[PDB]
């Protein structure tokens, strides 16, 4: 089933690329109607970046949650 | 840059999962406005499936080509 190919992919994408900053915690993320937005950092590193004044790692990547658009 | 994260991902997704049927040739694919549709089979196995009467591997998965939706 094609939606499952998509879901296993998103499951893998999320598991193997941790927070770009601490390199260990997994990323923050939210559901965005029909997309999964994976943020670049976990919530702790993100809050921290604001406090330290660094916006270098700010961002996200959206993923369609279904096989067909 | 976030679009590059998306592009490298799509580049990897395409490289490491070959045709579901011959398991060696890479998949057929087309650009679909703002999505990349990766088909399940290469063109040769797909044409062949029609000739043999097998629709088991027919399908695709669409991928947003950008980081933001
Ligand atoms: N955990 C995080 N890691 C990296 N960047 C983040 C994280 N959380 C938010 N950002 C980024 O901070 C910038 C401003 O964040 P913002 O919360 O506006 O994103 P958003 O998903 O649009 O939320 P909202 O819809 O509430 O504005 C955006 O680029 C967002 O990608
Ligand atoms: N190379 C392929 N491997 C697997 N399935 C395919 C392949 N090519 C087409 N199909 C599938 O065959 C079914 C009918 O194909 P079709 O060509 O209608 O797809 P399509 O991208 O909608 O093309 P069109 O817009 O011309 O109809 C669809 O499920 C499509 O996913
Ligand atoms: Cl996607
Ligand atoms: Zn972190
Ligand atoms: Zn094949």
């Amino acid at each position: 089933d094609d939606d499952d190919k998509k879901t296993n992919w998103l499951k893998r994408i999320y598991r193997v690329r941790p927070c770009v900053k601490c390199k260990v915690a997994p990323r923050d993320w939210k559901v965005k109607n029909k997309h999964l937005r994976i943020f670049n950092m976990c919530k702790t590193c993100f809050n921290n970046s604001i406090d330290i004044g660094d916006d270098t790692y700010h961002g996200h990547v959206d993923w369609l949650m279904y096989a067909d658009s």
